[PDB]
């Protein structure tokens, strides 16, 4: 099997083991809301989560996207419901991971006590030791490369580059197989968030136009890594009607890359 040494099994199973390779553990948060449970399955395992539960990517492989099937769920007096169900992905780094969500089915609200199939692609959690903004490199710049996934494409890549003297940073995604998501990610300025994470927030241009957003947190204690997710709108127009109405619909892409080994000596 193609998933031979992916390690999914395992995942669901094992408690953390402090000899695996990082990152160990993904606090799930986003990916589910106090008071509801997501199952996952996968290689002939399940395990079930709460917020605030880890995930064990310590079992997974680095640099790739990592799928299980998942149904989201709430225990209401003692009837256990499916909120949702489809593909649950995660892609891991050695100091940040991410999670992603591709729902096939969801709760049907034309006719109740149905599921209805229905597809969407969104980002759950961004994951992992943050940077302090308060500890950033004083100066130089660095450049990351990665991948961009989005909904049936885990081959789109990530090229970024920090500039730590002026604290800004930009860069673009290439190879995704839908021309239009394949966007620069515009020049912005690192800030503080709440927690002091130093974080990265901007606009997303496609032939020079602004065409959506981005963020990316750094992590790392020297500043390794970066994740996050870009947003890409596209204004849809009716062509048959006399009233020219418009709808916009929106693709979300996530962001992980790190910094490359150099060659160097030791003298
Ligand atoms: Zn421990
Ligand atoms: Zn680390
Ligand atoms: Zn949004
Ligand atoms: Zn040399
Ligand atoms: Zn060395």
């Amino acid at each position: 099997a193609a998933d031979i040494g992916a390690g999914l099994a395992d995942a669901l199973t094992a408690p953390l083991d402090h000899k695996d390779k990082g990152l160990q553990s993904l606090t799930l948060d986003q990916s589910v809301r106090k008071n509801e449970k997501l199952k996952l399955a996968a290689q002939g395992a399940e395990k079930t989560y709460g917020n605030g539960d880890s995930l064990n990517t310590g079992k997974l492989k680095n640099d790739k996207v990592s799928r299980f099937d998942f149904i989201r769920q709430i225990e209401v007096d003692g009837q256990l419901i499916t909120l949702e169900s489809g593909e649950f992905q995660v892609y891991k780094q050695s100091h940040s991971a991410l999670t992603a969500f591709q729902t096939e089915q969801i709760q049907d609200s034309e006719h109740s006590g149905k599921m209805v199939a229905k597809r969407q692609f969104r980002i759950g959690d961004i994951a992992g030791e943050h940077t302090s903004f308060d500890k950033l490199p004083e100066g130089g710049r660095a450049t990351y490369r990665g991948t961009a996934f989005g909904s049936d494409d885990a081959g789109g890549k990530l090229t970024y580059t920090i500039d730590f003297a002026a604290k800004q940073g930009n860069g673009k995604i290439e190879h995704l197989k839908s021309p239009e998501l394949n966007v620069d990610l515009a020049a912005a300025d690192i800030k503080p968030d709440g927690k002091r994470h130093a974080v990265i927030s901007g606009s997303v241009l496609y032939n020079q136009a602004e065409k959506g957003s981005y963020s990316l947190g750094i992590f790392g204690g020297k500043a390794q890594e970066v994740a996050g997710s870009a947003e890409v709108k596209t204004v849809y127009y009716t062509k048959d009607t006399n009233n020219n109405l418009t709808l916009v619909g929106i693709r979300h892409i996530g962001l992980a890359a790190k910094q490359l080994e150099h060659h160097h000596h030791h003298h």
